[PDB]
């Protein structure tokens, strides 16, 4: 096996996780420790369903910028013995484009989902559903509902979460490390 499936495919395992909210189904990136990411949307409440059971939310953030505006992220933090393996070294210090990018999504709907997403480019504003957005990037391809939460992920690194799309492009908040620190 070559290193760009090596790596999506580990992402998979020890990462990236299917979850459902009362707002549907999302893919969860376990970043390190407790600690995971989900999309603003997903609204996450005091407990979440995490592939095969509830698991209790400690704290959630959701992340605004300088300015106060949305960035459609919410780390939470979870009620549970796993430390998820430390990906922060694969998470550029600052929101970074990318070539031929996969979006990589694990839900119960859509369970281990590979999707060549193309390059990425960057944004920045999105007004998505009436919500204001910031540090956005863009990928030209018709993402659907149901693949939120998705990882955007090159080359051994991983760049953005997908938020949404417009029939067309899809969206990703940006990712960078210092949100995880
Ligand atoms: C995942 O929830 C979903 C994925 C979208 C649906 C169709 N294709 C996709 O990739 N995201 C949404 O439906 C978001 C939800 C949202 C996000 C932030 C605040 C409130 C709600 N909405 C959305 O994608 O609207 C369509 C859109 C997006 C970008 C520009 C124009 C229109």
């Amino acid at each position: 096996m070559g290193p760009s499936l090596d790596f999506a495919l580990s992402l998979l395992r020890r990462n990236v996780r299917q979850v459902q909210t009362d707002q549907g189904h999302f893919t969860m990136l376990g970043v390190r420790d407790r600690l995971a990411v989900l999309p603003r949307h997903s609204q996450p409440g005091k407990t979440i369903w995490i592939e095969h059971k509830l698991v209790n939310i400690l704290d959630a953030v959701e992340l605004v910028d300088e300015q106060g505006v949305n960035l459609e992220l919410t780390l939470i933090t979870l009620d549970t013995n796993e430390k998820f393996r430390d990906i922060t070294k694969f998470i550029p210090e600052n929101i970074s484009t990318a070539s031929d990018a996969t979006l990589v999504i694990n839900t119960e709907h859509m369970p281990s989902m590979f999707v060549p997403v193309g390059d990425v480019v960057q944004y920045g504003f999105l007004n998505l559903s009436g919500k204001p957005t910031h540090r956005t990037m863009m990928y030209n391809f018709p993402t659907k509902a149901g693949q939120c939460g998705g990882v955007v992920t090159s080359v051994g690194k991983v760049i953005g979460i997908h938020i949404g799309g417009n029939g067309r492009q899809g969206f990703c908040a940006g990712l960078k490390r210092s949100y995880f620190a």
